[PDB]
């Protein structure tokens, strides 16, 4: 049976509440190895050893932990034949890009949640646990990039998106559909991500410490320029726009973004619209103002990308290519 | 044939570009009467009558608009028989909604919009014009609150939302789904809101030339808690947390949040999440910080009812009532 | 606490299997007393009395468990503050809608099942059971029809339908939406059905004890007629076209079901594509020969509202009307 | 410009109709010149040569129209650079299947059809025509299998299927996702199908002239076996079940169908529910009744694939591994 490592971070699936009946709990209560004993089956599939990375509500997932998560895949690469990531639900699609774009190592990386705790009724931890390792195990989900595992359904971390408050079926790639569907322990994968994912970019996190600063900023009618100059003034490396409908900003927002940009900071066009892509070519002169057109990434998506980005190059143009490759 | 008042105020069913074949427009170039006479066939079904009120893209659209179009609705509502009201897609599913809980009026009263230009190939604008006087004009469309018409889809104004950045069909009930179907200039209805609109509503804009200053923070991993100090520092009355998941809030912008709620500002969580409720009783103790629980409002929506909500009380209890029946 | 009677009619929510890891099970197998007893929780919302009406995969349900649910639930009416009915997943979408006519019951009356079985790792039985006896429970449920519950989220019984093979998230009201969703026990209504269900139908079904035959014709490219007239020359009372696109009849089905219409045996045009209504003056002149517009019924639900018009008139013309209002 | 080959087969985007307004219209009537002459952009992108197929309404499509179009596809395809089919959008998901299995031109074929017929206001035909010489006419879209192009979207043959009866959007890869979005007359392609098509497959149409009759079948409650017995008296060499559920079926249809696997009629087991696979190794055991599960294929895309299947051996582990494949 194959080598699997799970590496845990927090999480609704790794919470706790006083009853199976009331919704009240507190995440990331759960030791990694408590998980793996509620799943015996794990047994059957593969040889599974935990490692507990830190145990957060990922609503509080940050910088220092992608950085941690990253390089203790990519150095124990070669010490196990998958990695299994234990994650809440909350952020879970900010990690799985980052990852996406950061882990050199060529074995399969699965994350997982659970969008009903350990100790609810009907909880979905589980079997969501399991089929994440069945991923992980099968030498067909490599070469995908990192997934994302929920709902019986393999999910590349690019388009993955959280669509539901409460759902256990929350998760979808709302833009290009899933990789392949789960039954019974074997996965019948049609579809592999077409952009360019792990070793094949050229973000290497290995030597780093920091990652650049870059907010998001909402916009909405008659919307304030407060945050975006708020985060001008910090001196932030790149402001991510979630404009309104295809990427368009409020006028106010408008004018403290291409000033931004004229004066150095990345300003990437996002949209708050939840599906589609963020265009060149619209309303908005991109070439013009230096401003960086996101496709398909939303927001915090957007984010992931523009602070690996800014690891290489502050040129719009150069940070316009990457947004049309990765 | 019924008397039906068009108020035009921009969009890009109103905006052109120079080739049905490419991509780039200007929105809100086209004046009101000249909508009226693409669509011809508008004299069939009822006597139209526009009336401009501004020229903008909806991205632009702000507080000053809103209350202009509530009054100029309220004041001439028995002038005529309905209201159709052209407006861009960006924000519509904001304007749809405050004018939900502004508009005393008991005529129908349908937005629409179009997401091609008037000069593309396939435009969408007439169509949706015609179906949205077809609307307007039905005596079963009244007391179901404001309306907005896309797509040969009568929506309600509190759930519709873009939920597409291009898409012809983006305008969607993501979470309870439309009232109805319309078909050959009928209207087959089985669905009404069940939560409180129009007159139903203690809200009255009629002396009112402000709003409430509400803004609206984004969270993700690793947030700046820049945004709403400086909306805090602004003296802002209310700020809309888009949250992550359930309505979480990354821990810093908790913190401030928590701190300006006991010192006065009115917080609302709502979510980035595209469809399900923020609920109340799952992570976040609202009644120990006084923080408000928007339920199936996104953020942009939560901003429109908090708003309102302000010029009724500044008690948050009283605002989480609001917030569960309007 | 409430009087909930349980009504037991088998599905994979009694379902077995000899591994919590794979898919092979049979279904309609676990009683009533042992699903109760599977959700202790139960006793502290409800008044539990399961009763075992059959034991069946609901892809082998009838017109007689219909019949006899019907009347059971008809008849003990008053002995009790609601119903729940446990159903297999198959056909739980055709019982709901038959019972949403037949029931004169004022009172809440719920079906639930599970797409996973009662061993499966992670089952969804338990807490779709629980959420199931809330929404009986519920003050609020009255008046809005049978109604199904199944994902946390409470389903009118005309629109509801199966969307998905295998996901436990299978069930939408694909049409209007759903009616409410559930967290923490509490369910927060938002619509109620338009069309006229349970006590403002004129339907009967106390004194039969056999339905008119109504039999369901797949249209495809290539169409065989084979089962089109195996149904006429039986003498069916009826047959539903599952037409293509907006409820069109292949060349050979047109002329069967054209002969039919004339000869007696009244047709209904429905139609294979999951979402939207089978409208007239399309393309099928129905006036002309004599046919029958479902609107937004798929097959398996034309054929239910069918069965029961034809227990009132064979009419064309007295048939849609009923299509029309129920 | 590249040389683009557009065959004509009828359509709604061929379809007539007295007025812009009114629904009531008839199909496949305007010849091929007419509607390239509609879209007179089309000069600047592609060489259209139009060809007549036939011009029929796609509900009356027949085996006779697809083999003379994989013909004419296979015998042209080097005399142009790409192929463009004017189609009715009843049936475009199975002729696209049949071609996309078909067809051994390693040049784009890209279908098309309209929602909305020629002559009606806003109509959809032009702009889906441009956008499909667009994508035949792209480098991009070689080696993608058979493409379907409605409402700015690129589809596979394999799982594209109409969503809706009436909505201009209603196209979509239910399962498995678009494989790119087209916007200003560019494509952004992120996926290619897995399941070999084209020029992979051993079919070859290229001498026959009729196709192994292969019909469908209805399951719901209470299924009448007058259907399936139909078929096989009249010596059907296989049929498909539109199953319920995880493609389960009816008692009598059960037993019909289990006796003629046996005797020689190679059966396939799929569903009536528009997404997901139908599984084996669930409750149905295929092996024991030498029964064959569809995956995700649907019923009318089931039959395409059995047909063409049955053109090669009746062995039904040779047809699974066929289904497993293709
Ligand atoms: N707040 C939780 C939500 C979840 O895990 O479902 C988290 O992201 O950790
Ligand atoms: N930016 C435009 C978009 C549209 O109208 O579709 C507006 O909202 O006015
Ligand atoms: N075959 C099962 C399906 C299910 O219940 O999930 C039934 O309908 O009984
Ligand atoms: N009945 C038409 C439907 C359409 O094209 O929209 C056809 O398939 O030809």
């Amino acid at each position: 049976l194959p080598n699997i490592t799970i590496l845990a971070t927090g999480g609704t699936i790794a919470g706790g509440g006083d009853s199976a009946t009331k919704s009240n709990y507190t995440a990331g209560k759960v030791g990694v190895e408590n998980l793996v004993n509620a799943v015996p089956q794990l047994k059957d599939i593969a040889n599974v050893k935990g490692e507990q990375v830190v145990n957060i509500g990922s609503q509080d997932m940050n910088d220092d932990v992608w950085l941690t998560l990253a390089k203790k895949i990519n150095t124990d690469c070669d010490k196990t034949d998958g990695f299994v990531i234990t994650h809440g639900t909350d952020t879970m699609e900010e990690t799985a890009y980052f990852l996406d774009l950061t882990v050199k190592c060529d074995k399969p990386v699965v994350m997982v949640g659970a969008m009903r705790p350990s100790t609810s009724m009907s909880a979905d931890g589980p079997f969501n646990l399991y089929n994440a390792v069945v991923t992980a195990a099968d030498k067909a989900s490599a070469n995908r990039g990192v997934l994302v595992v929920m709902n019986d359904t393999v999910l590349d971390g690019r388009d993955v998106t959280k669509t539901n408050t409460t759902d256990v079926a929350t998760f979808k790639s709302v833009n290009y559909g899933p990789l392949g569907y789960i039954h019974n322990g074997k996965i019948d994968y049609q579809r592999t991500p077409a952009r360019k994912h792990t070793s094949d970019t050229p973000f290497d996190v290995s030597k780093l410490n920091e990652l650049p600063k870059v907010g998001i900023v909402y916009n909405y009618a008659n919307a304030s320029d407060l945050p975006a100059k708020a985060l001008v003034d910090a001196g932030y490396d790149g402001i991510v726009s979630a404009g309104v409908g295809n990427g368009n900003l409020y006028k106010t927002v408008f004018d403290t973004l291409a000033t931004a940009a004229k004066n150095g900071t990345a300003v990437v066009r996002s949209s708050r619209v939840p599906t589609g892509a963020t265009t060149q070519d619209a309303e908005v002169d991109d070439a013009k103002y230096g401003f960086v057109a996101s496709g398909t990434l939303n927001p915090q998506k957007a984010r992931v990308l523009l602070q690996l980005a800014l690891t290489q190059t502050k040129d719009p143009q150069q940070i316009q290519q990457i947004f049309n490759q990765y």
